[PDB]
């Protein structure tokens, strides 16, 4: 049965009784979760309107969907607004106000969320733990964060996940267009990256899951970003970062680095010297291209020893800005 609610303690009182779930114009109070997880199989879920959210200081989620061969769509207009100005002080979730975390995607499997907006997020966006997820259409307009305090947007965090696809993002945020922690057989295609820090591989090491295989990054932009392609493993963890792809990929006004590949990261600043423990191997980067601001750095590549290993650069070319005169350890076939 299709049934449409406007306000959230309907929905979740009925949500197991429902096929097609509409949420129309949901007001969800504030520090609550809009929760629509423990979905029946099969269920669709409509997001209509603009779906908001009362003011508190607390981690979230804002909104939570789980089950299996769940379709989840926005329509035509939807947003989910979360008016983070009311949080933002520029600290994110490194400090000042305790700010939620958007919208869990845990054991959304089999699935798929296609057409959804987000308008300033609090913090991160989709934390991703899920298999055989796609997500397609999705937009992130954080842009109000580029002056209002903004920090820690995340757009596509993902960890524990498998066969995960995003397709057609377009996201202006101030933190990574995509953060894969964790996961195999990823694919991310044909988004567009402005404002935040570039497509990035890791963190890597330091959690539960610190595998990752099987990535492909591929036919995007990313632009007016503090990194273009970033891979970052953390410092004095263990892990595996393997068959890791980026192609087609390009960049312009970068700040920082347009590819940094770096095995000494921790989340308050990297410490400069790398570790072993993350081994970085089959990296592929094919025909990622672009230009960087000119106080920025084209390439930087600081491997420890042994651990970054058959690699394959071909058609990279980084114009802008200046050669980096700190690289450790790159590999054979590849140049800072
Ligand atoms: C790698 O991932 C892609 C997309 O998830 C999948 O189509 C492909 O079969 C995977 N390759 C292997 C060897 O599992
Ligand atoms: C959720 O919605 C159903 C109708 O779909 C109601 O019967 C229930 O009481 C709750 O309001």
């Amino acid at each position: 049965a299709s049934c449409t609610f406007t306000d959230a303690a309907s929905a979740m009182a009925s949500k197991t009784a429902c096929s097609t779930i509409t949420l129309n114009n949901i007001a969800v109070p504030a520090g609550t979760t809009l929760d629509l997880t423990g979905l029946t199989s099969g269920t669709r879920v409509i997001f209509e309107g603009t779906t908001t959210f009362g003011y508190q200081e607390w981690s979230g989620p804002l909104v939570s969907i789980s089950g299996t061969d769940i379709t989840v769509q926005g329509a035509s207009g939807s947003v989910l607004d979360g008016d983070g100005a009311r949080w933002w002080d520029g600290q994110g979730s490194n400090g000042g106000k305790t700010k939620p975390k958007f919208f869990y995607a845990h054991s959304l499997d089999s699935s798929s969320i296609t057409g959804i907006t987000i308008k300033n997020s609090p913090v991160q966006v989709f934390s991703i733990q899920s298999n055989n997820l796609s997500l397609t259409d999705i937009t992130v307009d954080d842009a109000d964060g580029d002056t209002q305090g903004g920090h820690n947007t995340d757009a596509f965090d993902i960890g524990s996940s498998t066969y995960i696809t995003i397709t057609n993002a377009n996201v202006h945020n101030q933190d990574d267009c995509i953060a894969v922690n964790s996961g195999e057989n990823i694919i991310f295609t044909g988004g567009t990256c402005t404002g935040g820090h570039g497509l990035s591989i890791g963190s890597v090491g330091g959690r539960s899951d610190n595998t990752v295989k099987n990535v492909t990054i591929e036919h995007s932009t990313v632009t007016n970003s503090q990194n273009g392609v970033r891979i970052k493993t953390v410092y004095g963890a263990t892990g595996s970062v393997s068959e890791v792809t980026y192609s087609n990929i390009q960049m312009s006004g970068i700040a920082n680095y347009g590819i940094v590949i770096e095995q000494d990261y921790e989340n308050g600043s990297p410490t400069g010297t790398p570790t072993n423990g993350v081994p970085i191997t089959d990296l592929t980067l094919n025909t990622v291209t672009g230009s960087v601001s000119s106080g920025a750095t084209e390439i930087y590549i600081l491997c420890g020893s042994g651990s970054c290993s058959s690699w394959t650069w071909t058609g990279v070319s980084i114009t802008g800005g200046s050669k980096s005169t700190k690289c450790e350890n790159v590999p054979s076939g590849v140049s800072c």
